[PDB]
RNA sequence: GCCUCAGGAUCUGCUUAGAGAAGGGGGCAACUCCAUCUCAGAGCGGAGAAUUUGGACAAACUUGGUCAUUUAGAGGAACUAAAAGUCGUAACAA
């Protein structure tokens, strides 16, 4: 019916809001630069996608305002939430030596 | 009972196959991919009990027939038997 498809442009604007966190964080370690670091760029990457990937959207739209609160200066938000999740006992310190 | 003609309860796999949507991904108006619970619907199948066509092997039973060996029998004709039964004295002596 128009009912399944308004319920799917419903789901897919959720999911809108889902995606352009995860990536506009993927952004950002380009944005804010690899900080000298663009030798380990994909480790960097890759850090970060477990960081995105361990944690809520509520902490990912609070850590995309701290990240737009300060665009070349991201570094500090994702060490900050290194250490949480680091804290939080999901993720180990090892696989995010850089941040932590 | 065995071998074959069938038979198909039942069970399973593969390819899709269309749909609901879970859920994620990428261009971010589009669209595409990847998973999932479900089933229409299609073949490809494979194993497959009960039952069943025909064949041969054929126990056992019935029917006679036949062989072999025992066995009943009124009655009959025996033969033998046994210290003195009766009739005659055929034979040994010409």
């Amino acid at each position: 019916a128009s009912a399944k498809a308004d319920k799917k442009k419903a789901k897919e604007a959720a999911k809108a809001a889902k995606k352009k966190n995860k990536r506009a964080i993927r952004n950002s370690a380009k944005e804010a630069d690899y900080f000298g670091d663009a030798d380990k760029a994909t480790t960097i990457d890759e850090q970060v996608g477990l960081i995105v990937d361990s944690l809520n959207d509520e902490e990912l739209v609070s850590t995309a305002d701290k990240i737009k609160a300060n665009a070349a200066g991201a570094k500090e938000v994702l060490k900050e939430s290194a250490k949480t999740i680091v804290d939080s006992g999901k993720l180990p310190s090892s696989l995010l030596s850089y941040f932590v």
